[PDB]
């Protein structure tokens, strides 16, 4: 369990990030949620987690394009919650086009959120974790941090960058009670994906998965949350600077 | 938890394998132990796990250097325990020598136990797992299944072979309720390593010096950590983790 | 032999990019040098290479830290040479500091040069290559595109990003007569590195205890540009004396 | 070029090993051929290469499933040729089946030849190379030494073992003028692959060229086969001085297979 610990999860107002925050809450950690969305819907989620799990849950809507807003998210977590034990760098965006057709605005944006936000968040958290003599940094990368797909140049470059950044973090913290690892999911069934799915649908789901994901099954936010729980546990104290692939066999082949 | 499930752990009479068996028993799994040592101590271990955790624990002394014995261990497990949910292929041996000096008998011994026994155990377990709609194969490889050290050609070859074999097992079973993964530990503080650490400064100073070459954390991995890693791969959160390696190595493979 | 082909080598005024341009010049490709330094001491080079190997050798001083300058270099290299056959993305900078001590400006500068310049060059080069039906993108990454060292976060991240970017470039051009690959060097005795103790510096990372040389890297680029390397695409070639083997 | 140098290429009577042996002979290297097939055709090959390239070419038909025979091939190459500069460990066999259906005899045969022959060959070569202060060991692994495919358990395990073995070899010889690397090809349209094209051809009840494009499509984004000449060219590169600090690594020649 993680009673007495505080976890910040970026981009946790929905999807994977919310699944992770929810799993960490269920182990007793206080939580900082982050992301965009409807004010009322977010408050429902925040109040609901706090009441269901008996922990404190803050919401900080910091826009993570801006490195100063990222470092301020972390510093505010420490101000409001007392400490920061676990940082999950999860927020991300996508844009598909050929390299030649790839808008520079999208390239820049993808790197800023998907990579540089990891740097800024991690830079802000480390001094606290080192003083504590305890930390877990869990970066949510992708199968695309290890291998590539056509038409995803910026996202693949950024995720790969996250993997290498994760390894450096780990080497700079080795033996100080801090680990840093990257979870690399394959396909997770988010509403964005759900659109693409629409001769019936569970024949369409299987067909969409079959190119990359041999199990023909989606990964779930709940499974990624249990993977983050595991990495946050004492059993994972010597797991550092590595990747945990949660991808249905995508990287096996 | 793993109540009602059955785990066979090869090489579990001591060390990493016993750590894994223990962690699995503590989640409620029935256990088949295996390996060598003193038979009185083995029975003490077996009885004590069963009493402490309220699970059924068997011992099967199969010599895993023999393919038909590995297969019989798995078949005996199913016969006696009723099913097989988790197979941990852990038993392993080592020899250090330059390649040109490496005895053929040692090459062949290391391949037979560290690699071929994973093939034989997997082959026997898979039909049962596919019929159950559930299985977890957990192969204990090493950092030396991903990277090399000088003078360890047979161990490195076999552990690499285990990593690749793990991937194929995952691809043959993908979607069938079965996963196969390889845990890749760095240094764990066994009696053997202790003897090296024994070999002018303080004990814990020599420990850090010895870890220094390969393990950035300068902290040993423990059998309990590796047991909790096996518990996690056996859990439902790990249902889509298949055909991959989980490195428990203090930063060894990050650099 | 590469006669009738044009190579752009970014960062070719010194160290490995020059090493590579020279090696490629020695095979009959026309060269576009690029980089910083004395306008005249570079003329010595642009002149001495063109005379030594009997090829056209341009110079473009484009600051690659700007995305539009990269795409200009490429488009101008086409205009001044007629075509582009080989793009070598080599220009790169370093900075060593703990992550929490790492200046954001240095972070952004490493990412703009070491990574985004590679995206920019490739975006500019690709339409010409796809029409040519022939291309060689060779990105000069590092051992640090595959593994990490402490205190080098922006560089390791950029270099991992290049490796990943190379793979996508390969996948988008597959079967179109274009390949993209990354050479991942270990230690090279540059000016910066040069400043015995030479075996002990290599000792931590590079088991051969021998430096990699620009001519070696030049040979490696020449190979990837060859017909034998036609189905070598989307991959890394480590020239690192054993660094990544352990 | 390799004038004055001796290369041993296992499994060089056909397919990839033949392309590699030819490219090395074309650089001035003396060649020991090895492998099976039709003996008249093998002699035509051996005499042909010797004459065409003006180098010495021998055939040793050692069965490399036996470790003594592998060491014997290397020993006698040094006896008969004067030295050994290049060892290309290339011979291999394939068998497909589900793991639970995979005959123990086929598992053993694929480990013996595809992995243990690399150990025996390297072990016999190294003392000579270390003495000479020069050597190139080039192991022909596969994309399957880095990633898997279903139904190829023994072959994927053996190829992965070759990749790890190659790394240890590099580390043991680092700095001594010896490098050890593994070329990792994707599909090459040899008879090893033809049997597979034919099996896919019959499964889907389709022609042979449907099967080829589809075989390629599953794995190899270029949709073009790799050729023995390309692999020969890659081996010549690794044997060169340009590759002096390329050691303990893999070179994928796979049309994008491992990029995705
Ligand atoms: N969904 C998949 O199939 C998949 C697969 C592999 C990896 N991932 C990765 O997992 C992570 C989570 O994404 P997801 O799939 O749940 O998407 P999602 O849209 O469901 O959630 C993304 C979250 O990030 C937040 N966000 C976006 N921009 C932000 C900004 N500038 N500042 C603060 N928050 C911001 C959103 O508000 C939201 O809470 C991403 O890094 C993604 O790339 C997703
Ligand atoms: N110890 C480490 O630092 C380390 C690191 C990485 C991986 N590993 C791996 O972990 C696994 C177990 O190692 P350990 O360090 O706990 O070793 P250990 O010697 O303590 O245990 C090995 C087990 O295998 C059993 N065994 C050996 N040969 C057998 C055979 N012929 N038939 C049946 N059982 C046999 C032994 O009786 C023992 O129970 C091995 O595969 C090893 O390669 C160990
Ligand atoms: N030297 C090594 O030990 C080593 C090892 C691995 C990889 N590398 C990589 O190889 C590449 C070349 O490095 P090097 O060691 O030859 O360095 P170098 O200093 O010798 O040369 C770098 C070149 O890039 C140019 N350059 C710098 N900033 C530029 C900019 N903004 N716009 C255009 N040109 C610019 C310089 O003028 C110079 O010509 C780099 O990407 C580096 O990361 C170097
Ligand atoms: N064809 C491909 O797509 C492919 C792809 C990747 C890797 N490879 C590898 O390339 C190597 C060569 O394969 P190939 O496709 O050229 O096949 P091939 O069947 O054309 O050649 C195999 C060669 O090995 C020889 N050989 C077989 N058993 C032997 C033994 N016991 N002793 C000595 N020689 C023996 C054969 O006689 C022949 O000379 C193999 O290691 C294979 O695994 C092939
Ligand atoms: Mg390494
Ligand atoms: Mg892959």
């Amino acid at each position: 369990m993680l009673k007495g610990k505080v976890a910040v999860v970026t981009g946790s107002t929905s999807g994977i990030g919310l699944g992770i925050a929810t799993a960490l809450a269920a182990q007793g950690a206080d939580i900082v949620l982050n992301g965009f969305g409807d004010a009322a819907e977010i408050e429902k989620v925040r109040a609901g987690l706090a009441a269901q799990h008996g922990v404190k849950v803050l919401y900080d809507g910091a826009d993570l394009s801006k490195g100063e807003a990222v470092r301020g998210l972390v510093d505010n977590a420490v101000r409001q919650m007392g400490r920061i034990d676990i940082l999950v760098n999860n927020a991300g965006i996508q844009h598909t086009a050929l390299i030649e057709d790839f808008p520079t605005e999208k390239w820049d944006a993808i790197l800023a959120l998907n990579l540089s936000a990891v740097f800024h968040g991690t830079a802000a958290a480390l001094p606290h974790m080192k003083k504590q003599g305890f930390g877990r940094i869990i970066n949510i990368a992708s199968a695309h941090g290890l291998v590539a797909s056509a038409n995803k140049s910026a996202y693949v470059a950024a995720k790969h960058g996250v993997v290498g950044f994760t390894k450096v973090t780990a080497l700079e913290t080795a033996g100080q009670g801090i680990t840093a690892n990257a979870i690399c999911p394959g396909w997770v069934r988010t509403p964005l994906v759900e659109k693409q799915i629409s001769v019936d649908q569970e024949t369409a789901a299987r067909e969409l998965l079959s190119e990359k994901q041999p199990s023909l099954q989606f990964v779930t936010p709940e499974q990624l949350g249990g993977t983050a729980v595991f990495l946050a546990s004492d059993a994972a104290a010597q797991i550092t600077g590595t990747t945990v692939s949660v991808d249905g066999g995508w990287t096996a082949r």
